[PDB]
C-alpha cells in the first residue's frame, strides 16, 4: 500500500496508555532537532494537516548535553507551563546551535527575559513543583516509548514516525511526506 508498516512508520511492540495524540521529543542540543525545526519546519507542517480535535505535544529530553541538557528540559518545562513555546523556540535553538551563547542556567533565563517573560515569573516557574512534575512526564514519556534518540515523533502512543523509509530528496517532498504520514497515523 500507500502508507506501510516498517516504510514511513513503525509500530510499537508495547502501546503506551493515555499518550499524547501527537508526542514529539526534542533536544536544543541536538544538530538535527535544529534542522527538522528551524529549517524543515517539521512540528508546523504536521500541524497544518492535523484533523480537527488533535494537539500536538513536544518535550525536551535529558541525554543530551549533561547539566545543560537537564537545565534545558527544565526551562521548556517553565516555557510549556507559561505558555510561551513559541517565544522561546527559535531563540533557544539558536542560543544553543547557532551563536552558542547559552552555556548555563543563566543564560537560558536570559533569553526568556529578554523575550519579555518577568523575572520573578520565571523564577517562581523554575522552582515550582508543577514545574518539577512536568520534567518528570516528560522523563516518563520517553520510558514509556523506550525513546533510543531524538527527533522523534509517536502517535497515539502506538505509531513511531519513520523518517528513514521516506525519501531525501526534496526537502519539501520529505517534510510534506512525513506530515502526510502523521495524518494518515492519527486518523488510523
Amino acid at each position: 500500500a500507500q502508507y506501510e508498516d516498517g516504510k514511513q512508520y513503525t509500530t510499537l511492540e508495547k502501546p503506551v496508555a493515555g499518550a499524547p495524540q501527537v508526542l514529539e521529543f526534542f533536544s536544543f542540543f541536538c544538530p538535527h532537532c535544529y534542522q527538522f525545526e528551524e529549517v524543515l519546519h517539521i512540528s508546523d507542517n504536521v500541524k497544518k494537516k492535523l484533523p480537527e480535535g488533535v494537539k500536538m505535544t513536544k518535550y525536551h529530553v535529558n541525554f543530551m548535553g549533561g547539566d545543560l541538557g537537564k537545565d534545558l528540559t527544565q526551562a521548556w518545562a517553565v516555557a510549556m507551563a507559561l505558555g510561551v513555546e513559541d517565544k522561546v523556540t527559535v531563540p533557544l535553538f539558536e542560543g544553543v546551535q547557532k551563536t552558542q551563547t547559552i552555556r548555563s542556567a543563566s543564560d537560558i533565563r536570559d533569553v526568556f527575559i529578554n523575550a519579555g517573560i518577568k523575572g520573578e515569573e520565571y523564577d517562581a516557574a523554575w522552582n515550582s513543583f508543577v514545574v518539577k512534575s512536568l520534567v518528570a512526564q516528560q522523563e516518563k514519556a520517553a520510558a514509556d516509548v523506550q525513546l533510543r534518540g531524538v527527533p522523534a515523533m509517536f502517535v497515539n502512543g502506538k505509531y513511531q514516525l519513520n523518517p528513514q523509509g521516506m525519501d531525501t530528496s526534496n526537502m519539501d517532498v520529505f517534510v510534506q511526506q512525513y506530515a502526510d504520514t502523521v495524518k494518515y497515523l492519527s486518523e488510523k
